């Protein structure tokens, strides 16, 4: 027995970890691609639930979304069981936190380009839910650029807290709401610059409990309410991906 992967693709790196995520080049056409390596579950529900899901996934086309490729079953024999690829388009190794934590000043933080940065990320959110998806990861080390510097919301699908809402926490991500809230902090941090790992948890961790540095306030008075809204505590308060796009901030970019 010899792997589809190995005969197919020479690799190049490992990009993620928590399943594994690769880089590697494709011999016939000769492009490098991110590819996601998952260990499938043993069970015979758990195993088709989820081969519902890669169908589903497959069918996406949309901006904001990674371009897939190819997905494929192997099952080798191990020396001392059955593993899913999936092709996704490999993207720009620097993600939105490292973007984020290279400008630290709110002049290398231009107001234009930090909501253009979040719409997209906000549009792809609007999409998946009207697919009656949704994200559940989203977080600056999971916002992606590609080649040409269009932002893709990150990995979803397929199955740190500091931009997960409280109820993600302690419950089931009961709601699509989930994604309303991780959008929140998410537009706070990109209008709103940090000097230090330190200053940037206290912050956020007092910004989940409403409490906003009033320079920010002052600043961005609009963006405010927003963010405000995106965090309502109860969940059915929070607004519609749909919602927060229609909003007046957005015009003429
Ligand atoms: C591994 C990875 C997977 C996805 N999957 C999906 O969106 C989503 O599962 C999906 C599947 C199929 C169709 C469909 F529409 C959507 C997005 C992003 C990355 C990624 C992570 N890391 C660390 C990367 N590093 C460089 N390039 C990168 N693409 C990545």
């Amino acid at each position: 027995y010899i792997s589809r992967y190995l005969t197919d693709f020479e690799p190049i790196q490992c990009l993620g970890r928590g399943g594994v995520v690769f880089e590697a080049k494709n011999k016939v056409d000769d492009c490098n691609y991110a590819i996601k390596r998952i260990r499938l579950p043993n069970r015979e529900l758990a195993r088709e639930k989820v081969m519902r899901e890669v169908k589903a996934l497959a069918k996406l086309e949309h901006p904001g979304i990674v371009r897939y490729f190819n997905a494929w079953l192997e099952a080798p024999p191990e020396k001392w069981k059955v593993y899913l690829y999936i092709q996704m388009q490999l993207c720009r190794k620097e993600n939105l936190k490292d973007w984020m934590n290279g400008r630290c000043t709110i002049e290398e933080r231009e107001r234009s380009v930090c909501l253009h940065i979040f719409l997209q990320i906000a549009e792809a959110v609007e999409f998946l839910h009207s697919k009656g998806l949704m994200h559940r990861n989203l977080k600056p080390s999971n916002i992606f650029f590609t080649m040409d510097d269009v932002v893709k919301v990150g990995d979803f699908g397929l199955v740190t807290k500091l931009y997960m809402s409280p109820e993600q926490i302690h419950g089931n991500s009961y709601s699509h709401k989930v994604d309303i809230f991780s959008l929140g902090l998410i537009l706070f941090e990109l209008l709103y610059p940090f000097s230090t790992q330190m200053e940037r948890v206290r912050t956020l961790t007092d910004v989940r409990n409403l409490k906003f540095p009033p320079l920010f306030t002052q600043k961005y008075p609009c963006e405010y309410v927003m963010v405000q809204d995106m965090l309502s505590p109860s969940p059915m308060e929070r607004p519609e991906a749909i919602n927060i796009i229609e909003n007046a901030v957005f015009e003429d970019l």
